[PDB]
């Protein structure tokens, strides 16, 4: 009854930096050649999201945010072949285009048409599909998924299975995959090994998931706010350490725990100072850190690079590492197949109007992942 | 005969930073238990050398520098299994115990015995065998090539084919195995790749060397000294650039000429600038950097963490990832069996008491290695 047609609905628009989201009436266009408008079911709220609102992540404003989602196709543009309307989806926040030399290359993810190198907060033609109050409102990237409806690029779309239960699997839209994949496919936790994760949010948790199922044998999971360590143990954290407990360095402290440094260190915070420490934890001959918290717009950080010529690697990944539209369906049919589970992330329902009382129970450390029901 | 007896012999002493040699006489005990003395034959001038003369790298003075070497062993202390009076050695800067968690690891080479982290300048067992004018002088990197007899810890030393040519295999030492390595072991280059080489002196030719065994289609090789460039196409490279040609950095220089990065960047200098640039000059979601260079002594880089969270790899090593003991001697069968040449590696052959005048050609940009003849 809306194929074609403008669709007026509520979505939460960022006027400003380090204000809250205005829950308020948008038009969202008809979808355009290999274009796909979504019926959203259910977001997460996502650090990253977050990050928006503080200026951490810099993206053009006004904007739409909401990355991390699942909902059910309205309707399809000329020329899309990959989903149908009454199809259930996950927006990708990293394309996969297919075509280019990342999308080709067998490891490589971070499809070059990717908005979050350089955003625009635009559709890959360079255009928004939003306006409020008469005002054109930007995309983030290529997803927006905090609106009743969105537009999104084709290759910025999953079918997934119609079965799902996307309260729940919208987390493989962003932190769930995102933390599993940094541990199963960017680092390659080994049986037997010493991981360290810093930072026990959504996507930490995920991490020390991963580290888990890949057979690490202790897992030390490292926060300053000691109320996320329970269920990080629950997840399969061996231990948990607060640097503020400690006179020395977290990172000399966890290379005595480790009898001279783990295998396997994560930073999953978005500090320049905990992705140098989380380096310097790593055994200095062959311990790996991967880098997965978003840092501070436009900052550079220090390092000596002994660190590294010892034998050290240092790499960092979007996404998990996963190729987007190939591994989302399959991250779905895992879920359904009880491989991994996605309640231990949730700890707060609301519904999508108190979008604001969701980045509130972020901000004060109180939730892990809070789930918007539209 | 010499057994059991101090040698008083002939040695080149570094006495303070920023001096010539001083070519003198010097007192070598006899070898402890577990420790084997050796008549040098020959041994290669690397600019890590330089660096101790340079103060680029911090070990006590006063030194008998030199690490990259060959010779025959004079005699062996009690215990000593693995090589015995007459036999070719090459004495190994970077030991292998066989004992610590790092030489048990399956990719590390960097023995926790090391004098390299923190330099004490001496045996293992924390003396010194030499002296000079009735002062003790300290060893370097548990090597100290630069004298006519040297004494090593049994873990510092490898047993090499009898008929080696010593004048040749001296380079497996240190600057081919390392940069050798570098690209076959450390950076894993594969066909068809695209490589960038920072530097074309000694060590980086034999990057060269080891990108074009690994069948990379393309190998561009980079240094401010034009007078390099033939002898890197000779090895390998398939074009050379010139960062002081050109009015833009030569990362973008590099991301150009490889249609978006490179797949496989190795810096082979020494410099923090080039450290960076290297790392930016791969392909950002899927490149791989490896640092080969030494640092100046206790300088910070600075560097955008984006540039690896987008899926970039970096990576360094010391001696091209080489289990040294295991590796040295196939290096030396490899060689004999005519899977590598050394000859395009050495530009001068002088005798020992012209070593100075070997440390100014290097200096001077005229020479890639000097063999130094006893
Ligand atoms: N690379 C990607 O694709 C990707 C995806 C998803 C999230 N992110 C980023 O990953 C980070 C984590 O996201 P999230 O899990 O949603 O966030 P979160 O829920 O805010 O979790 C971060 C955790 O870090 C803890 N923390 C804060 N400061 C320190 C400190 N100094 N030392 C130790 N712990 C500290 C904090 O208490 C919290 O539990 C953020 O920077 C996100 O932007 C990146
Ligand atoms: N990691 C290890 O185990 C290991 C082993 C051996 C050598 N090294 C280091 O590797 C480096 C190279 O050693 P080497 O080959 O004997 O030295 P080298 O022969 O002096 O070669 C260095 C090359 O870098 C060139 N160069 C200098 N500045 C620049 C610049 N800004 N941009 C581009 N090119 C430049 C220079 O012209 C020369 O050809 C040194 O720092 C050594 O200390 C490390
Ligand atoms: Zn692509
Ligand atoms: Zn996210
Ligand atoms: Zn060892
Ligand atoms: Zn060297």
């Amino acid at each position: 009854s809306t194929a074609g047609k403008v669709i007026k609905c509520k979505a939460a628009v960022l006027w400003e930096e380090k204000k809250p989201f205005s829950i308020e009436e948008v038009e969202v266009a008809p979808p355009k050649a290999h274009e796909v408008r979504i019926k959203m079911v259910a977001t997460g709220i996502c650090r990253s999201d977050d990050h928006v609102v503080s200026g951490t992540l810099v993206t053009p404003l006004p904007v739409i945010a909401g990355h991390e989602a699942a909902g059910i196709v309205e309707s399809i543009g000329e020329g899309v072949t990959t989903v149908r309307p009454g199809d259930k989806v996950i927006p990708l926040f990293t394309p996969q285009c297919g075509k280019c030399r990342v999308c080709k290359h067998p490891e490589g993810n971070f499809c070059l048409k990717n908005d979050l190198s350089m955003p625009r907060g635009t559709m890959q033609d360079g255009t928004s599909r939003f306006t409020c109050r008469g005002k054109p409102i930007h995309h983030f990237l290529g997803t927006s998924t905090f609106s009743q409806y969105t537009v999104v690029d084709e290759i910025s779309v999953a079918k997934i299975d119609a079965a799902s239960p996307l309260e729940k699997v919208c987390l493989i839209g962003c932190g769930f995959s995102t933390g599993y994949g940094s541990a199963v496919k960017v680092a390659k936790v080994t049986q037997g090994s010493t991981c360290a994760v810093f930072g026990l949010g959504g996507v930490g948790l995920s991490v020390i998931m991963g580290c888990k199922a890949a057979g690490a044998a202790r897992i030390i999971g490292v926060d300053i706010n000691k109320d996320k360590f329970a269920k990080a143990k629950e997840v399969g954290a061996t231990e948990c350490v607060n640097p503020q407990d400690y006179k020395k360095p977290i990172q000399e402290v966890l290379t005595e725990m480790s009898n001279g440094g783990v295998d396997f260190s994560f930073e999953v915070i978005g500090r320049l100072d905990t992705m140098v420490t989380a380096l310097s934890c790593c055994q200095e001959a062959y311990g790996v850190s991967v880098i997965v918290g978003v840092p501070p717009d436009s900052q550079n950080l220090s390092m000596n690079p002994m660190l590294l010529l010892s034998g050290r690697t240092w790499k960092g990944a979007i996404f998990g590492g996963f190729k987007s539209k190939d591994s989302v369906p399959k991250l779905v049919a895992d879920f359904m197949a009880k491989k991994f589970a996605l309640d231990p992330l949730i700890t707060h329902v609301l519904p999508f109007e108190k979008i604001n009382e969701g980045f509130d129970l972020l901000r004060s450390g109180e939730s892990i992942r809070t789930i918007l029901t539209f």
